[PDB]
């Protein structure tokens, strides 16, 4: 088969991919919506004509064509759209869900965590996501160590000692800041400790993980196998958290994952965008191998943001929910996902 | 769709795996037929009803059953086997090729080489394997630096200044007879050093690597994603050498091809056994990416011997041969091969 | 004196060598009975004739010859086998028990620890091997970190304040498991934690033993001298557990001591297998060197298995038993037991 | 069996130990006879009445007693003496070569190289071992760049083109000197160039191997087991070469081989005294494993000195000698010899 | 001047020696007398005639002459006692102490440490060493740890809350054992462990400091600078021991501390011996320069050992003796001692 078309559309970009068969495949693309369609466009001057069966191929030739333009990250996520594009059309040409095609399902849904006056409306909010039935939430801190404690406490006394715990600095933090922290909310019960400092550092990262002891987690923005190699080589994270939409897709989270296994390091996906963003995400997750394979082992879990949810989901004909804390995977062809194409907006 | 069988075969043994659809499919094994044959029983104990279309589930769950039995090599020679016959099978219910299946075929063919009074013996010998149109040829040495060195020289003379020449020890040398021979060869034009010391001693091969020019390969023995790996993290080589129906199958090969990719190291698929075999690596060496992308890339090369190759080809109804020092790989669904069971005998 | 016959037999596969003088000696492999069996077998067409006395020689033949067949630790389990059946062979020949031969008795017996609604059942069992005198007990871990401390903490209750309490996961944990279990159960006096984590993983063992402070234990499936080194040169162990019949019998342990004593790791043999397996690890026990030698050194401790040890004793004519947590060595000829032959079956 | 009595006797200083049946068994101590005798004086304190058959046990014993008077060189070079003795007697006892017990005799002879107006002399010396059959030959160098040189130009052209050359700087040299004499010097076809620099500076050893392109010797004066490991860890050397009247004995100069074979290091022995540490040394050489095994591996060579050579072997009843340049093992009970009384005089 | 004799003496080996002029030195061996004779009469050889006042000369000079007999320990034990006769005749012959010769008198005493039913016996000793006026005591341990713990605390409650106490575990503990006792005996106030484990496993100090908090010393073993700098390298002590009469005479203890400083690593001398040993190292502390320099800065402290001390100290017609706790540095000529001959009796 033939690639015909290759469109793009708003509503976070959205990668739309014709063949000549009629079969349509989608796919979405991390960050600023204009600059991701605009390369997108450019790569489309090739695929048309390609075979779209051919994934690892087409990724390594567009790849490589973007290398001296200076933007490898801009390359990935632009990249993104239109494999995760390819792998929903070949999931649909071969009457395969995209988790059979990575290899099969280990499991047919995934835990969520939630994620979220700044002390009583985070204690509030939280208190009120445990009664929804999520096993674990997420709170976001970087702000000031004296502030930050005062939010994570008031959090653990709101959802009680059974509920897991987990914060995200979003970089905010000076390494002292970090490892202070970590020190004095470690009490707290904390499973891990999300971007404590900015991601071009490191060395940094490490130096959290060393100075005290909640889990470090990271990788949202870390590009492809060779950013994640050097944050695993440095001994950044005990929890690599890579984006499908923006580390290169289902082509290139593959192998992410597979360098995690020989650090031991669990990799939990990024899930942020679009339902169908979040669609990719679960069909990576419904194919993820544990580390180790034992009788209930440690499963990927999904973030779920309550936040724009609806919006962000009015892309899909049938939103994936979280039921008292579970998300059910698709199982059919691709993502096994409808498009509301009312939803979007052609962009050029 | 389910297994329904796991038969073993012999003429090196052969795995045949047959489905509850009636699709067939068939892999081989590294090294002594019997151990390899009681683990597929063996593990054909749970394989009975599963979804042969999950391979990395099948894989990583027969994987983790063998640990402690302290026989890491051959549960991955056995499960290779089992891999092998998998993907045959996934390729015939998705009526794709294994190369197509694996992300596209970046070549329909590649170039063969050939393996080989023993100073006019090799001479003779690849002499004539130039004339029948091999660019390249192989020929073994490690005992004894003097005699090896005349040897070379011959072949040299014999093979004109164009054609490439490559050597291959079978850990035969000591560091010191290995940087001696690397040194006093280099002037004859040497594309590689094949396996100069014992497989064990991986920083005696970085010894090798740095004390003479030859570039250095090795890895037909080092296992699976882990072998390779301190392989590779101890500078090992400059050429890995997977072998497909030893280190995990496709399923794993795939893991070790990314890590080459890591270290800028080459991949050039070790090639040995029957048809089977063979046919699985032209799969793999059809979608190997190339390291980098450019035009005319540095490809796969197929190691060709013409010792037994009628017998280890009787297993296909349709031989692989070299036309003038070129091999074309098979396109139909799976191995794109068909078995001749009549030169099989079933074991067990 | 030579060889004349290599016989396999089950009842865990047993190795029987015959002498030309009548003199016979016996061998356990770790692991699959057929494939060891098959190799033995192979390794037979070379052993008969030879002299048996000769051990290093036949050792390092036999194992470089399946150098190429990708399968180590099968090689080691197999040359295993036949290896202590040739030590048993060596102390019948020349009148002296195995742990003369190798340098002499330190010591005429070890203490034995016992291993064995999960968490009343173990606490049971644990507080009766206690009563049966067992100055230590090692309990199974690794399914989950809340349950395994509540097992842990029972367990430590059961058995009063002074017995000796280990924990092995038996490779069940993430790394981040591992740490957290280790840090909350410290607290109950724990003496050492066994394979944490995945054993391919050396790096990860690393990171538990960094990460939390009971002292980490494992080794019994890292092959012979080269996998020990490696596992000693990445720090992944305070305690090294070899095992007599899978890392390439008395003649490959002794090396492994060696490096042991380089990197003050203490070895504790791995105990588990038939009779014959047991008779042998007594013999190097015996013979063990303290690291350091002071008065009341830190001696081996057996593992002892209440589970099926009457039957993986059935071999013997003399079972060896705890009395009162105290287990007696044999000092006749070879490993100074004899076999039960009406309890083995002979294969092949 | 039990020791009875342990004396010393000078022509180097002589051990004999005898035992209650009447066994006698003796060693050799490298050094200073006095200092040597003193410690064998004292460890003779404990020695009588213990078990004979024990070396490991004595061994540990012994060496542990010696550890805060701070001369653990000499504590070497004593045990050895000890250790060669009790392993003659082992041999005597069980009716075996010590090649045997050592594991097995790959050998029956090992060739020996000749060790030796400087320039003219040199020469001359060394056309006549030549003729005399050696294989090889070692010239003493260390006394300044130009004059060396000149030295093993002139040895080079009296040898002809086959002969092996290798040479000695007994640490004469700067770091400097060595560099620059092995780069002028390596056109001349040299196998080692043995102790460049004095052996405190491990680093600068290492310094000579990178600095220039002939094989580095040493290990003479390493000690045991962790001197040796030291100058392993530092890769000061291609070949290691310990002494076995000064390493330890049998019982250490094992466990120096094992750690050479993790390296991929060469041991090549020291041979150097009376006829006594020759007669253990080629029952070492005797059993030494290759590293690798393989058809005509490389070999121990031994050392062989016409300079007091009928001196130092007065001590024998048949003198080892070389015939044609090679010397036979003797395979007798314990070292095959038997002592000359005569020329030794006791002391104390 | 002129050396004209060289004498040992015994009552513990003493250097005597004699100079043209009349001038008398005296000195002393670490380790077994007669080994440490030997080889001093033997360098007697040469010393005779030779200027006393050249004493790097001569050190270096001596110290080569032993390089090839493997004793390097002994070399230097017995270079000690020549050294410090040598600077003893140079404080004479130039009018001048010792510690002056060294670089001047940075203090005139220094602060001595008492060193020790074991439990009540330490208990009761150490709280008289208090009631003596001792401000610090150092205890005994190494035989187990339970029993040691229970010493370590019997002790701190006799001896209150204020005096310093420090731990010696003669090298008696595994790493496991000593990182235990560290651990649970942190919390009596310990100024320093020393010598936890075996003086050759330089890597096991270093894991014993990472993995407990009493801060670790080490060093009366260690040879001269060479094997001081490996302990430093490898970050084996906090507190560097080096013995005056082990590690090569005043001479080379100046070295051992310029290398210290490197580091930030505290010298404290070991002090053991007769009077002349003990004289010799008070002359070194009276010189030795804080690190930092500060206002009452970090200072040596002298071991003072009750056993055998009227004993070690009849060599000396004064003896330097221990008020109430302080001991007073002789500032007269050389060692600024005088010799009791009558307690001395010659030695060949
Ligand atoms: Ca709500
Ligand atoms: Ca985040
Ligand atoms: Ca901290
Ligand atoms: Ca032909
Ligand atoms: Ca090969
Ligand atoms: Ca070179
Ligand atoms: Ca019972
Ligand atoms: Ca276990
Ligand atoms: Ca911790
Ligand atoms: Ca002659
Ligand atoms: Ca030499
Ligand atoms: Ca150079
Ligand atoms: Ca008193
Ligand atoms: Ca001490
Ligand atoms: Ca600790
Ligand atoms: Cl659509
Ligand atoms: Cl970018
Ligand atoms: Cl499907
Ligand atoms: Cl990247
Ligand atoms: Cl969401
Ligand atoms: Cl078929
Ligand atoms: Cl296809
Ligand atoms: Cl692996
Ligand atoms: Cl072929
Ligand atoms: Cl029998
Ligand atoms: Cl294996
Ligand atoms: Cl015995
Ligand atoms: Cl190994
Ligand atoms: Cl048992
Ligand atoms: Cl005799
Ligand atoms: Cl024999
Ligand atoms: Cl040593
Ligand atoms: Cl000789
Ligand atoms: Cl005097
Ligand atoms: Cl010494
Ligand atoms: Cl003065
Ligand atoms: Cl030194
Ligand atoms: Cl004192």
């Amino acid at each position: 088969m033939k690639i015909t078309a290759v469109r793009t559309h708003l509503l976070h970009v959205l990668v739309e991919i014709e063949c000549d068969d009629g079969t349509v495949g989608w796919g979405e693309c991390l960050g600023p919506a204009r600059p991701n369609a605009a390369v997108v466009q450019a790569y489309s001057g090739w695929l048309i004509g390609q075979d779209p069966r051919q994934t690892e191929k087409i990724w390594a030739v567009l790849y490589n064509a973007l290398r001296d333009q200076g933007q490898r990250g801009l390359s990935l996520t632009a990249l993104s759209g239109i494999d995760i594009a390819l792998w929903d059309i070949k999931g649909k040409h071969y009457g395969a869900s995209i988790s059979m095609l990575l290899g099969g399902r280990w499991r047919e849904s995934v835990r969520a965590y939630a994620t979220g006056d700044r002390v009583s409306d985070n204690a509030s909010e939280m208190a009120e996501r445990r009664a929804e039935g999520f096993h674990a939430c997420k709170i976001k801190i970087g702000f000031g160590v004296e502030e930050d404690l005062r939010v994570i406490a008031a959090v653990r006394e709101a959802i009680g000692p059974d509920m897991r715990l987990m914060i995200d600095a979003n970089h905010g933090y000076t390494v002292t800041e970090a490892i202070t922290l970590g020190d004095r909310a470690a009490g707290f019960g904390i499973d891990w400790f999300e971007e404590p400092v900015v991601p071009e550092q490191l060395d940094a990262y490490a130096r959290v993980r060393a100075g005290q002891p909640i889990p470090v987690a990271g990788g949202e923005t870390w590009h492809g196998r060779y950013g994640m190699w050097q944050a695993l080589s440095a001994g950044a994270v005990d929890i690599l958290q890579p984006d499908l939409c923006g580390c290169g897709g289902f082509s290139e989270i593959q192998k992410i994952a597979t360098l995690a296994t020989l650090h031991g390091v669990r990799i939990v996906p990024h899930v942020w965008g679009t339902g169908v963003q979040i669609a990719a995400a679960l069909q990576f997750m419904a194919a993820m191998t544990p580390d180790p394979v034992r009788v209930n082992p440690i499963e990927p879990i999904m973030e779920f943001d309550r936040t724009h949810n609806p919006f962000r989901q009015a892309v899909l004909r049938e939103p994936l929910e979280a039921v008292n804390g579970v998300v059910t995977i698709p199982d059919g062809p691709g993502l096994g996902i409808e498009i509301n194409r009312d939803a979007l907006t052609e962009f050029r």
